[PDB]
């Protein structure tokens, strides 16, 4: 009651025997100022007539929402205020952006301001993705400085605007989850030491690319729902979110699936910003990531916009997911 675990306490009291120069308090106590402005304009985003587009397109083609804009200026202006950025990477920018350097820290951040864009007018679950690196170039900062690969993160997570408003953060000991207490604008730990379920008994893909998929993908389907040994087969759910499905893997347990397909050799999801964070919560709860044929966190990329395929949840479930591709892989 009048003892508040908030996310600044966490993360203080983490960093502490760590030492530190403390900007990465610095840096997850601003971003939590623009996810909590970010879940009060969604809270009432009709009211505030913010749903609708903004009247433009992302990089390979994507249509920008209103509130895509509000949620990309929040992050950027309250993540270059914090002293703690130096490079950013954001969806809804086509180059990385360089912070000025009086404002400079040591730190990388690649994000989603927005994630669930098709969701936003129908009042589903939306959110905000992001991951954070350590420059390791003695160099000025550049957009080279986010081709990192996802191993290297040293904290990622998401913000989901669902029936509540949670903050999932991994750092390298494990997963942690805060909800934001409206009254008083705190997000305070309400789960420690999140660990996935090593099987589950939830698949999550649009079936709606039937058509597209790869052999493999088809074959764990069909075993979903017609398992071999008689078992009771998978339910099923896509939100269509991945912040939503996601974030009912890692609590429920399950497979979340959005893998390359005929006319995606990539998949759709984008590496930097929605595949590699997500991943790392994974591997930190005990979970697994994939592209089905390597681990999602090992790949070193060569565009910031890249897209990654990538299947994601109980270790078990991915596994047999693996098993198929690897059952199935060629010359
Ligand atoms: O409509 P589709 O192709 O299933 O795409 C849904 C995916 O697209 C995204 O909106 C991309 O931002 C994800 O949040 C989601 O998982
Ligand atoms: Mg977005
Ligand atoms: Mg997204
Ligand atoms: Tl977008
Ligand atoms: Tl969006
Ligand atoms: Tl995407
Ligand atoms: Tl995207």
């Amino acid at each position: 009651d009048t003892n508040i675990v908030t996310l600044t306490r966490f993360v203080m009291e983490e960093g502490r025997k760590a030492r530190g120069t403390g900007e990465m308090t610095q840096l997850l106590n601003s971003l939590c100022t623009a996810v909590k402005a970010i879940s009060t304009a969604v809270r009432k985003a009709g009211i505030a007539h913010l749903y609708g587009i903004a009247g433009s397109t992302n990089v390979t083609g994507d249509q920008v929402k209103k509130l895509d804009v509000l949620s990309n200026d929040l992050v950027i202006n309250v993540l270059k205020s914090s002293f703690a950025t130096c490079v950013l990477v954001s969806e809804e920018d086509k180059n990385a952006i360089i912070v000025e350097p009086e404002k400079r820290g040591k730190y990388v951040v690649c994000f989603d301001p927005l994630d669930g864009s098709s969701n936003i007018d129908c009042l589903v679950s939306i959110g905000t993705i992001f991951g954070i690196y350590r420059k390791n170039s003695t160099d000025e900062p550049s957009e080279k400085d986010a081709l990192q690969p996802g191993r290297n993160l040293v904290a990622a997570g998401y913000a989901l605007y669902g029936s509540a408003t949670m903050l999932v953060l991994a750092m390298v000991n494990g997963v942690n989850c805060f909800m934001l207490d409206p009254a008083i604008g705190e997000f305070i730990l309400v789960d420690r030491d999140v660990k996935i379920k090593k099987k589950g008994s939830i698949y999550s893909i649009n079936e709606g690319y039937a058509k597209e998929f790869d052999p493999a993908i088809t074959e764990y389907i069909q075993r979903k729902k017609f398992p071999p040994d008689n078992s009771a087969p998978y339910g099923a759910r896509y939100v269509g979110s991945m912040v939503a499905d996601v974030h009912r893997t890692l609590v429920y347990g399950g497979i979340f699936m959005y893998p390359a397909n005929k006319k995606s050799p990539k998949g759709k999801l984008r590496l930097l910003y929605e595949c590699n964070p997500m991943a790392y919560v994974m591997e930190k709860a005990g979970g697994l990531a994939t592209t089905g044929k390597e681990a999602v966190l090992d790949i070193v990329p060569t565009d910031i916009h890249q897209r990654a395929p990538i299947i994601l949840g109980s270790p078990e479930d991915v596994t047999e997911l693996l098993e198929i591709y690897q059952k199935h892989a060629a010359k």
